[PDB]
């Protein structure tokens, strides 16, 4: 046998898993199937590992991948939140700022803030918002008030952001819904039955 | 979609998954490549959690995986040793009970307290002994005037208990070579070359 080509078939192989994997991510996610989508992010994880080199199509995927796993520890070594890494992660994915974009990173940008409120921790809440910003000063004043519930934070609210993301999740979810390895099982699936 | 189709079609995925990993795993242990190891066993672990019911040939699949990576920490929660954790895995596998499987055991049994021996620890070297064990006798004599490259321990050598064990890859490697994941990606491969 030959090594090079043995190592490049379980690249090849390696691949096939990440779509696979970031596939299952979504599904998960989409679904609230918390305990699923956290057994996905440790097989992702584990199977970008064994990638050393990746094209622009599997860069974006380990970076939706990342994104996801950010904003589902939203709630729960960088010195930022889960919320102001997945901002960082969105804002430098290759892929167009549309109008879908603009409303998640802004939705994201609120969250960030309201998630340590809703913890009753107000002086991260405050940290948060001077990291990531008469806006402003609004904005400062319902935090300083502890206006966790002022109708800014729900008007872009958890529940509004989550529903922005899920419709992105739906866009990837199509793109990556004929890629081998789902196919492949689909059909032994759909075989049996 | 159908949310129980979905979760059979992963299914299928992981289980071809988890023989493409044990295949790259036994290929790592043959050739000594420890940080590819290493990186498989993790990707092989978070796999496995994905799997709820196996059949008694996936059984056997992360029960092989699981004695290799006992063998690989040889020498570097279970209140045993590495060894003693693969002698363990090894005499409940549901496997035939040959000439080469009792070569094994018995390399690993000596191997088990050697290693505590070539450590400098002959504390442990004797808790092993007495956990697993004239012959006795002579070999506790062994341990305790701290005769490592006594002639015994050169013939039950952990070159000999390596070669051994590589063999048995051998065969695990030829029963999976034509396993789908690996099929599949080995034509992309050579249609490329
Ligand atoms: C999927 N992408 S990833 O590169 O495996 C990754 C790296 C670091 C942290 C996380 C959560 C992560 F998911
Ligand atoms: C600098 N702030 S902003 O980006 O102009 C802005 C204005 C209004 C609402 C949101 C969520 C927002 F992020
Ligand atoms: C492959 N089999 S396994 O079940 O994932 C497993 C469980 C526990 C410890 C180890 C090292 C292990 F590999
Ligand atoms: C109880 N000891 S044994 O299993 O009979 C035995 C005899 C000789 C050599 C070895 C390695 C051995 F394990």
């Amino acid at each position: 046998e030959d090594a090079g080509l043995v190592a490049e078939a379980e690249a090849v192989a390696a691949g096939w898993m990440l779509d696979f994997l970031c596939l299952s991510l979504c599904r998960a996610f989409r679904d609230g199937r918390s305990e699923d989508f956290r057994r996905t992010r440790n097989s992702a994880e584990a199977i970008i590992h064994g990638l050393s080199s990746l094209t622009a199509c599997q860069l974006r995927t380990i970076y939706i991948c990342q994104f996801l796993t950010r904003i589902a520890a939203g709630k729960t070594d960088e010195r930022i939140t889960p919320l102001e890494s997945a901002l960082m992660i969105w804002g430098s994915i290759e892929k167009e700022h549309d109008k879908l974009h603009e409303e998640i990173q802004n939705l994201i940008k609120i969250q960030a803030i309201a998630v340590c409120m809703e913890n009753g921790n107000f002086k991260e809440a405050e940290e948060v918002f001077e990291r990531i910003f008469p806006f402003k000063s609004k904005l400062l004043m319902i935090i300083s008030q502890k206006d966790t519930f002022h109708s800014f934070f729900q008007h872009f609210s958890y529940n509004h952001m989550m529903e922005k993301i899920k419709s992105y999740v739906n866009y990837v979810l199509s793109e990556k819904s004929s890629t081998f390895l789902m196919k492949a099982a689909a059909k032994v699936v759909e075989s049996k039955r």
